């Protein structure tokens, strides 16, 4: 419904170094959830996203790995309930692998808003299955929604472009799913992507899941179609 | 002097599929340099390869096309002369087109040392200008240097087997020619084998550039003279 190029087009993207942590601060009682944008200037990414309660407190946090932050732009909604939240971006990465960092309060109107209308009814994963949701082409970015019944949350995103081929992997930790639902959209340029959704947690501990089309361009361009011809020069 | 099949013998291929990367990284400040092969099983070949030093710093970069992997293993020498490097190898090819990926530190008593010790009295290139290197039948492989006396260097490599049939084109970009220089062994089997260098930089940005035979067999086999019977079947 809503390019992610749009919303970071309009922020103001802060640098966060390999090896080093930014935080942000909502203490207002009105920021329901904040939105996450990392995008990199075309390298690898390599990231760390935690909210932070109290002072030893972390009931939600993610291991965000994109193949290139430049063509693909990472996208979570988190959710702020109660009291002051502090959210932690810390660039994991070496110092080849800067990237860059948007998190602001989300709105009524805005991402989450999206990804819950655009939600299909949601189906069940075990601990320690997984599932399969293949797009075609024609999507541009999907929305995901996991949550449970009330257990924690444990579970692995993945999107691939081949049958081993991870160009997006997000392994996300929740205290409670009923609580804190895990929102975020992955886009999905060019043909063959597939995302897989692993529970990682045990048996026990079944999770929901909803990953739907979220934008679709419907560009069907053919003019590459024809004889494959190298580099001119 | 050394096939390069020895050594890729000895080694960990990766698989890189299209579209793809992987990274390698040398901290170890007692790693000179850095030998990278490339190969495919029979289909062609398209990757970039980069040197990557600081958050946004490339001082070495490298376009390569091969277009038969199994038959031509592509090979690089790439200097790391200063703090932590990390290669960044990226399949440029479609799906159809993966690529298995060596990189290895180099020795004291390893590819740089052959390629300097094959290498003959080197000549000048002026920018905009180009150079021919035809060798016979005999040489499988030729050794390839370029240098420059400071001036960042810009020289595309390709190797014709006819009139106008490129079978592998580099083209290779360094920022300091004099303390980067380019090292590579390409190989040339078959015959009429014409390794020609192209100087890119503009008028004034002169290169150095030497192509001497690296290998030759001269096993003198001529199974095909004779009656070329077509497939009996």
């Amino acid at each position: 419904x809503x390019x992610x190029x749009x919303x970071w087009d309009n922020s103001s993207p802060v640098i966060v170094q390999g090896g080093s942590l930014r935080t942000w601060s909502f203490a207002n009682p009105a920021i329901e959830s904040v939105q996450v944008l990392l995008k990199t200037e075309g390298r690898p990414l390599d990231a760390d996203v935690e909210l932070w309660q109290g002072p030893d407190n972390t009931p939600h946090k993610m291991r965000v790995y994109v193949e290139d932050g430049a063509l693909r732009t990472f996208n979570a909604v988190i959710g702020t309930p109660r009291g002051p939240n502090t959210v932690a971006i810390r660039n994991i990465g070496q110092l080849e692998f800067p990237l860059d960092a948007v998190v602001r309060p989300d709105r009524d109107d805005g991402l989450a808003a999206g990804i819950a209308s655009v939600a299909t009814r949601s189906e069940t994963i075990q601990g320690g299955a997984l599932r399969t949701y293949p797009f075609n082409p024609t999507v541009d970015s999907v929305a995901i929604i996991l949550k449970t019944d009330g257990r924690p949350l444990n579970a692995r995103i993945e999107l691939l472009q081949g049958p081993n081929n991870n160009k997006q992997v997000v392994e996300l930790y929740t205290e409670d799913g009923l609580d804190r639902p895990f929102f975020a959209i992955v886009e999905t340029p060019g043909s063959g992507n597939v995302v897989r959704v692993v529970n990682t947690a045990p048996v026990e501990f079944p999770l929901y899941a909803s990953v739907d089309a979220y934008r679709v361009g419907g560009g069907g361009d053919w003019a590459d179609d024809g004889l494959m011809i190298g580099r001119a020069f």
